[PDB]
């Protein structure tokens, strides 16, 4: 950390800090985060999981059992983004292409079997060109913070849950782009899944197979009828909705994966403007 003077504390979270940080080497600006074993071949083997839409990891620095990541930097979030657009709301050529970068991000970390399993939107770092990161990838498995984008599966107890996780976040996300609203802004457990459940209904066996299996699943959970998307995101298109429908999927095994997005009639026109930052 002695080569490196901290120009500004940018954030916070549960694993540690985050610095903006100068490197009296190479210049270079750099975003510090402050955090045993197998965390470091863990941490390290990310090191190795480079595409242009997942935030570079630059260096791993082991001293004084302390730990540094030094990442790439970008100047802004996706929340912050949000909340500055929050009277005109992101023009949607714009949200597609966020979605679309992400998507393929994914994608790739899928691939190999990495899953980022806390998605959220001060996880997705945004630049000036009008490309779109994702931030803390991988850093979970390693090793008050929102359940707002947990997926249900999660949050029932499934101990061995999958990379369909990552696309329950997305979906979330994408609905709280159009609509300018979190989509399920749980305060606890039960109220995030309760929350769930009044939008797209109770889940049972006929959506779900084994639902009711399930740890955490309760028998006495009560019974809501499923809305209509047409009420949930309004004014998203068939597109839109078909795709954010596919993405909310109960059944983890018949959520729409990354790659199969990707492929999505909603991305047939997709383009790559650019934000309006002050940043
Ligand atoms: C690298 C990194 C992060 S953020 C995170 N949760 N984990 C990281 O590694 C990072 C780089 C730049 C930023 C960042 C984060 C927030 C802001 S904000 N919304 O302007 O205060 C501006 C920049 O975070």
């Amino acid at each position: 950390m002695e080569n490196f003077q901290k120009v500004e504390k940018i954030g916070e979270g549960t694993y540690g800090v985050v610095y903006k940080a100068r490197n009296k080497l190479t210049g270079e600006v750099v975003a510090l985060k402050k955090i045993p074993s197998t965390a470091i071949r863990e941490i390290s083997l990310l090191k190795e999981l480079n595409h242009p839409n997942i935030v570079k990891l630059l260096d791993v620095i082991h001293t004084e059992n302390k730990l540094y990541l030094v990442f790439e930097f970008l100047h802004q979030d996706l929340k912050k983004f949000m909340d500055a657009s929050a009277l005109t709301g992101i023009p949607l050529p714009l949200i597609k292409s966020y979605l679309f970068q992400l998507l393929q991000g994914l994608a790739f970390c899928h691939s190999h079997r990495v899953l980022h399993r806390d998605l959220k939107p001060q996880n997705l770092l945004i630049n000036t060109e009008g490309a779109i990161k994702l931030a803390d990838f991988g850093l979970a498995r390693a090793f008050v913070v929102t359940l707002w984008y947990r997926a249900p599966e999660i949050l029932l107890g499934c101990k061995y849950y999958s990379t369909a996780v990552d696309i329950w976040s997305l979906g979330c996300i994408f609905a709280e782009m159009v609509t300018r609203r979190a989509l399920f802004p749980g305060d606890s457990e039960i109220d995030q899944l309760f929350r769930i459940f009044r939008t797209l209904g109770t889940p049972d066996e006929v959506v779900w197979p084994g639902v009711t299996s399930m740890p955490d699943y309760k028998p006495s959970f009560p019974k809501w009828a499923r809305q209509d998307f047409s009420k949930v995101v309004p004014p998203l298109d068939e597109d839109g909705r078909s795709l954010l429908s596919q993405m909310l999927h109960y059944d983890p095994n018949k959520r729409i994966s990354a790659k199969a997005a990707l492929a999505h009639p909603f991305f047939q026109d997709v383009t790559k403007p650019v934000p309006h930052l002050r940043l």
